[PDB]
């Protein structure tokens, strides 16, 4: 029935899905064990929904395998001492960045920054190398607090509110040479909707930032949003 | 160096809309408008401008694309609605359209337009016969409690997408009679990716009161599986 | 039925279909009302032939919505007083130009020309500002007989017969600075079969005609065929 | 003013035929015919000329593309035809091809050409063995009587497409035998797209006497769904 | 199954299990589809489109698009001698001979291979074709033939030791205007060894050239048509 | 020039490439730093050969990120105490498996096998729990010399010789309920090249092995190769 129900806002779920806990996909319309003597007879598509079906030790990943492939290459090149996500959801990306700099012999500090850090599904006792922080984007004191951080640094942006003042402040009071400011997912959508202003705003950074063309065309998500600092 | 001699804005605002609600025509960059016929074959065969939201009607911007337009023609012609409503307004270009078409078709419709910010609206006052703007939110349902029993048949369109199931719930129990439509543009395919289970339920609780109208349902990218009506 | 039925030269319908009168599409492999408790299991395709579904007030359209949006832009910018369609079929294009100019507030006179106006479907009543004309294109008296038209103006060829002579006449006798001559559909085809002869022809007009590259690439049907007097 | 005194031949004449029935091989424009191997990779990968009707056979043009040819090759092998009829000659390239193949295959097969206009036929007289041309129109069925009952089996091929069903009618009642082919190259899809109802109803008529040969019928773009043959 | 031996399915790579031509068979539908249900009939081919091709009851691994190219090439440059290196069932062999026969070309076909046993050409049908057993690794398999008339086309369908074989040809065989072609494999050699293939290939700039008329005209011959240049 | 040089049989590089050591991509047609005042005018294509540009801590990877996602999910479910790569080339996938089971907290011992181990690239400082063997697949001795190892067990065929015969001995002598046996890459090629046999051979194992549909369709490389043991 409809007349006895109250509905949520499914907008809260965009680019995220329902639940930050991992769901292990199950098959509906086929047996896991397909009989081999009917090999050709078996269906070729997935079996389940390919929305965001990507995990890391039972923790959901918002970055697809290609975006992972990029971040791996980038990490192995820069040996980044600090990696700062800005937008956390379930924390999987944080548990990845840690687990990865670890086997790379990079002693790295991974920092999450979300105003709501309650969706984090990481075990209490898996949090070696990590520092969370609560703070809204429209206030720049949030980011000052972490200025005595080792370099090289990679600032990823995954909320993307007040991003441009965060960039202006970054350049003016944080990024050393060849540190990465990365805007994930949205940059093309800003050029879709607002071409005149975007091309002005980005174009203002002409002399301090620049797109890194090794990584910038190498994944759907990072497409055209990977930046770093120059000498000037 | 233009970075610090500028204050930057929020550009998330323009998502789906574009920076200016007033119509500006396309202009050409890499070609002339007047291609010489001696070199007809040399002519570039691509468009020449942002294919984002080029469309228009009588000098006002239009967000419904030509296919969508088409569908609402066939729809209006078949149904002959005495009322159409547009939750969500922006430049009010689609209101002018709905009004002009019904007029040409001999239909005595009244177009309504419910926004919170009508300031963007662009129609000349002098050209507003059979159009009414109401202000208010999609959160609380009083915005709609003053919508009189206007004439039927009646088409409801959601374009804001906020609390758009509680507004569905109100429309079914208070307003829609047989044959009346209720159309969620744009958003139904994204809600289905981001919540396959929850959406399939919320939507299914209208089993006995609403059916998707296949004739128009799969005939536009914007109206894609977002066209519903009553059969009580 | 093979030893009885006699047949209709089915080439007649090449391009237009069987019935010039509109008939809404009906479903076949479907209910119209798909149940919402099965929303995710409903077909995604259209469910009816997408040949020419398009219409304008019970009249057939053979200008897909995209082409429709082009001429609209064109009509808005130019504000023409005359729009000569050439080839009528059902006259859906006729009524839709007169309707559209009407809302735009423009004093416009639509004129269809065709060797056969017997499939025109326009209601008797809805004929304000539409002047029909009978005559073959391979007769240039079809064109002389025309009284003087007002400007600015657009000339649309959908008959694609003896078209280059008709370009010669129109330039010589009718078209003014800024006026369009628009060949729908056919340009790429001629350029596919006779590329050498097509250029020869098109290129003669280099001093009197240009491709308006603002509209020229904005619709399959108008693909590289929107011309107008640069003068 | 090159237009003032240019004799404008009617361009509709060349529909799917071209300017000239005489074969002339294609010609490079933007690229040297011999490419230097030092710059191998920077050599362009697009054809070079117009893919409109590039094909040929012994200096005669071929309107039947290689996909269509393969089909005819397999059908000639299987059927070992004793007679083959073309309705619509043009340059008669297909006429030569059909005969040259039947000779190689070791098949006594008279080839026959029918056309109201045989002035474009390019087959030299010295190479006319086993090929009989025929002046005549489609409308007039008298034309087909003097097919002096040729030997079977037998492939009828409609390339003219005029009064076609009224030829089919004749052929069935007068010329075809258990296994003989009646084939309509190209049009069948276009008639279905233009006259959906009347075409099914017309094609339905020949149900008892004819079948589509599903082996060949989906086998080339040009022969597509128009390879028919005598059942029972 | 536990006392079974399984063959190397890589022996059948790009060839298939049987060198004989058998004709395709429809499983899921009738050969004779009924005309009342014409619109419901499958649009898809109806069987495996991997090497479905044949010439007079022999399998053809050259597909139609490639045959059209070789025809143009034969017709233009009447060759006195064609050389396949790679034979399989010999359909390319008896094809190359048959075309030359209808063209009035006095042309000798020769096929060379370490394995001929898979050849399906009957003895009655060997006129002007000649088989040879020899290995690529060994260059002395080839000098047997520098008493062969020109013009000459020389196809590589084997892919072993190719670059050494090319250089033997350029030095000891090809006269100006003659063809050496590599079917299928150049584009994979470029994929796999960008730097080494470009080298091995650009060594022959002073003696060979990519024929641009014949090169981009099939899948199989992609960028492998080469010929001898003016000295 | 050519007549001096010796040419490696370029087919040795089929599916692998020239250098087994990793090298990072190098841009040719663009700077690495594109200026922001002309962001919109930058190229959208990659900038290098997408042939096999993937890596893992300085070692090349021939499994693509898709395939690496499937192998993750698999490991995390099975927690294999033994993985067996059959074919090794640069040893990169050998390491990746060892690295990943390690951080998952699994005590898994990775095993590679090859006829040729000289290409392998893994530093000995970083060799923990990786065991190599030399041996042809040809010879069933290669495997009988393999010592007992712990389950659960994934057995990957990445080299594709004698692949079915190996499967037979794997089922008889090595595999156990729940253990895998995955033929990466080749199975879809064997279906096109040899359908009749490929089915008779695969289906001969119907009683013992099954296609794990959860992973067997989630990667173009693993596509329809993922088998697993089941009583
Ligand atoms: C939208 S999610 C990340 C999704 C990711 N961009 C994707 O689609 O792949 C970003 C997180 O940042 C938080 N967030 C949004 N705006 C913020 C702000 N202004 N300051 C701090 N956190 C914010 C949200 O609560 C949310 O959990
Ligand atoms: C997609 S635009 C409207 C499109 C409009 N029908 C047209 O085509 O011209 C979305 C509109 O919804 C309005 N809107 C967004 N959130 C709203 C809310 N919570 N309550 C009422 N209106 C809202 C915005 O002001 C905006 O004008
Ligand atoms: C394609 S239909 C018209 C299309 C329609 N007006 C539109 O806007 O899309 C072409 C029309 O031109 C007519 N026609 C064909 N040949 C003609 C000729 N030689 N002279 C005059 N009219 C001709 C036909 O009778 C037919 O009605
Ligand atoms: C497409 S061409 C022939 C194609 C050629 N047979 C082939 O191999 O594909 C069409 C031919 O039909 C002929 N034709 C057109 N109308 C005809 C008619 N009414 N009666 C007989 N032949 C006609 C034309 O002269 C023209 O040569
Ligand atoms: C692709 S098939 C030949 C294709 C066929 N001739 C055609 O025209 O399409 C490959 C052939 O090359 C032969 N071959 C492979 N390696 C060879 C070598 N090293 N020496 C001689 N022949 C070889 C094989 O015996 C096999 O017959
Ligand atoms: C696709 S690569 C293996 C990639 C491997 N997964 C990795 O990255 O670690 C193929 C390998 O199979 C090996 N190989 C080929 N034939 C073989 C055979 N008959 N016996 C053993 N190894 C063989 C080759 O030497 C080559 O190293």
């Amino acid at each position: 029935d409809y007349s006895r129900q109250n509905f949520q806002d499914l907008n809260l779920f965009r680019g995220l899905g329902e639940d930050p806990a991992y769901h292990p996909p199950v098959l509906t319309d086929r047996p896991r064990d397909w009989p081999l003597d009917r090999w050709a007879e078996a269906p070729r598509d997935l079996g389940y929904s390919d929305f965001s079906p990507y995990q890391w030790r039972g923790l959901r990943m918002l970055k697809d395998p290609d975006t992972q492939a990029v971040y791996h290459d980038m990490l192995w090149e820069l040996r980044p001492r600090t990696i700062v996500e800005l937008g956390v959801y379930n924390g999987g990306s944080l548990a990845w960045f840690r687990d990865l700099t670890k086997i790379m012999g990079i002693d790295c500090q991974v920092i999450g920054i979300d105003r709501d850090l309650s969706r984090c599904q990481i075990p209490a006792s898996d949090m070696e190398n990590i520092t969370l922080h609560q703070g809204d984007c429209s206030d720049l004191t949030t980011f000052e607090h972490l200025r005595e951080m080792a370099h090289p640094l990679i600032f990823i942006d995954n909320a993307h509110a007040n991003t441009f003042n965060i960039m202006k402040w970054a350049v003016d009071h944080l990024l050393e040479e060849g540190d990465y400011f990365i805007i994930e997912d949205m940059i093309p959508y800003w050029y879709r909707y607002a071409p005149q202003l975007f091309s002005e705003y980005l174009g203002a950074f002409r002399d301090v930032l620049s797109m890194d063309m090794l990584y910038a065309n190498a994944s759907s998500q990072l497409d055209r949003g990977v930046l770093r600092r120059v000498a000037a």
